[PDB]
């Protein structure tokens, strides 16, 4: 019946000192999944090597005693590609929530249960192998997400233990794509997003608002802007309708209690609790789950635009805490999955998949030949050269590409360019050719005089990266020998319209800018 | 054929002149093909024999019944369609290991794609051409090792997947997949890299490792390193996808001619594009040739027959107002006469014309006058200071067939 | 069908350069089973820690290409306690064979098959655990055991790979005892011993002789003497009778061939092949197995004494090798198991188990009290103090104790001492007490005047060591307060006769001296 037994599922470890004066976005520490998996023992490390490529279902465990009097909540975030500290320097918060993120409140029934279980594959979409590549790197960031905590008696040590289930060897690197071009929504889309700590203090605080219903386009979070997988996936149509399922979790210590009502809203203050009580509502007393229906003056809410519906949190029974207690009532709202409605909404531009990529003006042709050559790669990215004035566009394609780790598939670059001079004086020629390795014979091509528009099928790189197409095995590069005296001739030389023939996207992530 | 290798005659090869040549064989000697066998020493550290030994080779046939076709079943069709196992039938030059520290032998595999340079020449072989279509590959290779070295010298080595420079630790080599070989033997290894797949055209994206395990032990009287010949055989594809080379559509640049030199008088240049795919080059322009999987498979194969569309495109110089001239494209047959099909173009500066590869299907000098296709290019225009880059030729393989597994060394 | 696969059974590794001019006893290198098991990967190392105590069935593999022209043979020896280099310095050989030892000849069908498989438990008798104790340490010594090899072209690298089968956790440290006091022989006793390289050269070499039939007592091997488990176990009776099973193995390169006859002998040269052919014989042509019957002028052979029977190896057809070949014919004989006969043989001294331990004379009592106190421990060992002149005895008990790793059980120290002076002037007293921790109250005791002989049951230490009884938990220590004016009184004070009540022995080993 021996209880002290070894733990074979353990994968690695990490420990960090939580300061007693820890404040909001403070970075407690990171956890390099790779390094730990190998810095720690050989059971899973040897198996890491032997199996080669696997699809690990990790379950991290943050051991932190369940103290109900320290109003603290430590959040965890999973970043396999896109999140630098130096810019958000040290701290972080809603821009952090833009990835993967389980917020772990202490009082919350647990002295270890602080654990997250995810499948590095369901979230990364590409399995994982021993040999460290450069396109992706699995690191976990732990940070304080609470605001009104108690100053602890001393900086308490905290240990995180990881556990794996390597699973069998996978024969593919890229697993099933996390999305295909025509964004096809089902019966429930996972708008997996946490919302920064809301607060209610005894001193009059009115109408909390998770200004929902603008989950569509990119957002600006003080320190940065953000496009996350969810936002990109929901940015395709002008408005949405349906029901959101989410949950509330009180952060605050047991000395402070309160209660609030959740209700659909749109304008400024439903002054009357009599208005709040008349219609739909849910009086919450702290933690709990809620599935609410979207409601506006015309039923649906906007996607890109704000002020077209909202989720209301009217404080009901004011925060009652002994005088000795300082600090507001604090709770973290978590949006989960939304079941679509049934009423239709128009797409963003038109129905046809055709999106403006970039448009280059002011080409600077070499001093001598007066010829400019542009090379459009093979990975969709923020194109920008130094021999022209590149103006970049934005559309759901550009977002989903930037809010996703990998993308592979075929597109047609719909080129179009114009000459300056009066019809008679116009002169020159342009030449488009799909090339492979740096200026040699590998290719397919054609020339154009006063045929000033072209389209050429070309396909996104070796397996499918987002930028610096991993190897020289980065095809596509179409040169743009504007053989013409480019100069005072190309009004706005090529405009590039990429038409997604059918791409595939891998990895749920964001891009903060 | 290694000697020590169990045999005093068994040195024998059995092949079907048809499975490899793809065209049967007949008594009357033609000129497009000639079956000759070259025998050569492929070993390096042999022993100086007591005298120049005589060696006899005896051939044996099984003529079989009379075949009614010359060209048998094609060895390939245009869209390169790979199955469950492709035969990358290739031997690898004698690898050596000598007692004096030699580390990490490497059959830099995983760059079976494009043309290679072997000191004396470059080479495009049927295999390379067939695998050059996509940016990278993934799967499992089956091959074999064969010790050349005399019984006085013995050694042992480990085979393991690698990618970088030296897996210093036998502990690294032992931790992961490996196969300790003691000389001869067969091995089927899985390709392994930092992102699973290996490149086709590009090198340094995966490799086959041969780490010497137990150093070469040979009496002092023995001089000469340990030597073995590795032989790559067939590869079973994986399942993960890889992008094609340029795009999906079959359209490949053939040549692009600049600086046309029109006759002194009429100032007209006429180019004649044959009917056999080949390295086009004339002397009345500056021909710049391209390279793509189509060009490779054509050059690494003996015969090719089928239809393609020459996608022509040409441009004039002068400002829009001063530009003048005309071009005329016509599919002809025998040398400048009436046999044909044709059309004229002013400021319609692009054309496409279905035309088909010669009598039965040769690679060059289309065997007879029965070499159709020849499209003349009467650039009736003052070609001179007018044709920027006159025609560019884009051949789009409608569906060709290829016969004969061969190479072309250059 | 992938052939390149990982090897989970691998435990650790080792590599050593074999010199081209390597000669006989040269120490190629060692292999610390513990250190390697952990210096190498974590699969079996973590399992080492988690299981705690296990009973590993190791199988070592010496990869060395099968070269048939280098007349080399590399031997391996297993020492869990008793074998220091410095005294045998560098080299080693028959004293080495005194442990465990698989001699590995090269020409001998194998380029890897050079592998040994043993159970660290069947040979050590005590399981093995992660935490390194000090009484035992598993290290393997590899050495050249051949003499007439060829000078290789260069110092060839050689790699040894070990493989385990940890097995389940064992609940005991000490497993089943490898022997109990009354040495009880069965139907086949394993006199597992290799015999130094015998040689036959074309130049007249007559009657090779594995002077068998003196497997009994300790032997002197040039550099040292030796008592091995076998010798001790067979040293109990004056002579033996039965049949030996063994094998021969040619070391020599294929350039040199020969043939010899095996036959029972006793005297000097059976000059006649006609004598050798008349009686029993076995014409061998190199390698092979042989089971021979012991034969002498009175059937049986001696155990302690030599020249009472012998195994004959008469060269039959002289060594035929090309002139270019230098070097004699060389073969290693290996004695294996002996099936006892049926005719009886007398024990060594008498039937009763009573063996003299030590006898101390010239006691040097302290200057003042003139009292000497001797403390006989609890582990059987070469007793020796500095307050007397200790004279140690030798008998099968002393041998089996010294040729074995662990021993635990109870014995009665049969003490006896004598006074000097004429009966009337004799004076004094002695006091014997079985004590525990260093001079305190823990014990059991009695006093003696002219009662000059005693016997006291006392038992061999915590679990059962051979010397420096691992801890303070080393009971037994009987003090010998010869309260008497020890001086000119104790003729030969105590004599110590240990009578094995029933001891148990663990671990097959030797002790070289």
């Amino acid at each position: 019946a021996v209880t002290v037994v070894p733990d074979p599922t353990c994968c690695g470890t990490l420990s960090f000192k939580v300061p007693k004066d820890a404040k909001k976005g403070k970075h407690l520490g990171t956890f390099d999944i790779r390094q730990a998996i190998m810095d720690y023992g050989g059971l899973h490390s040897q198996e890491w090597c032997a199996k080669g490529i696997v699809n690990p279902t990790f379950t991290v465990r943050m051991h932190a005693p369940r103290n109900a009097f320290a109003g603290l909540s430590i959040a965890c975030t999973f970043d396999d590609y896109k999140r630098i500290d130096l810019p958000a320097l040290g701290n972080e918060c809603p821009p952090s929530e833009m990835f993967e993120l389980p917020t772990k409140v202490f009082m919350l029934k647990d002295a270890d249960v602080h654990e997250w279980q995810f499948n590095y594959g369901e979230l990364t979409g590409h399995g994982l192998c021993n040999w460290a590549n450069v396109a992706t790197q699995p690191t976990l960031y732990f940070f304080v997400a609470s605001t009104n905590q108690v100053t602890m008696a001393a900086d308490w040590q905290c240990i995180v233990t990881m556990h794996v289930d390597m699973g069998p060897v996978i024969d593919r690197f890229e697993l099933n794509p996390t999305m295909t071009w025509p964004i096809q929504l089902g019966d429930t889309f996972a708008i997996d997003r946490y919302y920064e700590a809301k607060e209610i203090k005894l001193d009059g605080s009115t109408s909390m608002l998770s200004i929902s219903y603008n989950f569509g386009g990119p957002v600006k979070h003080s320190k940065k802007h953000a496009i996350s997988y969810s936002r990109a996936v929901m940015s395709r149509n002008l408005g949405w309708s349906g029901t959101i399922s989410g949950s509330v979790k009180s952060v605050s210590s047991l000395f402070c209690t309160a209660s609030f009502v959740i209700f659909p809203w749109e304008c400024e203050a439903p002054p009357t609790l009599r208005q709040v009580l008349w219609g739909p509502h849910q009086i919450m007393h702290g933690d709990g789950q809620f599935e609410i229906a979207i409601k506006t003056r015309l039923h649906s809410a906007a996607t890109t635009e704000e002020g077209f519906g909202r989720l209301g949190i009217l404080p009901l029974s004011g925060p009652i805490a002994p005088d000795a207690h300082v600090g507001s009532y604090e709770f973290i709202v978590h949006i989960n999955t939304w079941r679509p409605d049934s009423q239709v909404h128009p797409p963003m531009f038109s129905s046809s998949e055709l999106y403006n990529w970039f448009t280059l003006t002011n080409l600077k042709p070499d001093a001598n030949t007066g010829v400019v050559n542009f090379d459009i790669p093979g990975y969709i990215h923020d194109f920008a050269s130094k021999d022209a004035t590149v103006t970049l566009a934005s559309n759901p394609l550009s977002w989903l590409v930037a809010a996703t780790g990998w993308h592979y598939g075929e597109v047609d670059l719909c080129i179009s360019w114009s000459r300056s001079k009066q019809a008679q004086a116009q002169e020159g020629s342009v030449s488009i050719t799909t090339n492979y390795r740096d200026w040699g014979a590998y290719w397919q091509g054609q020339a154009r005089i006063y045929d000033l528009r072209r389209t050429e099928a070309e396909i996104p790189i070796f397996l499918g990266s987002y930028a610096g197409a991993t190897p020289s095995g980065a095809l596509g590069k179409q040169n743009y020998v504007r053989i013409s005296i480019v100069n005072a001739k190309d009004i706005v030389a090529l405009r590039v319209c990429l038409r997604p023939k059918s791409i595939k996207f891998w990895g749920r992530s964001a891009t903060l800018f």
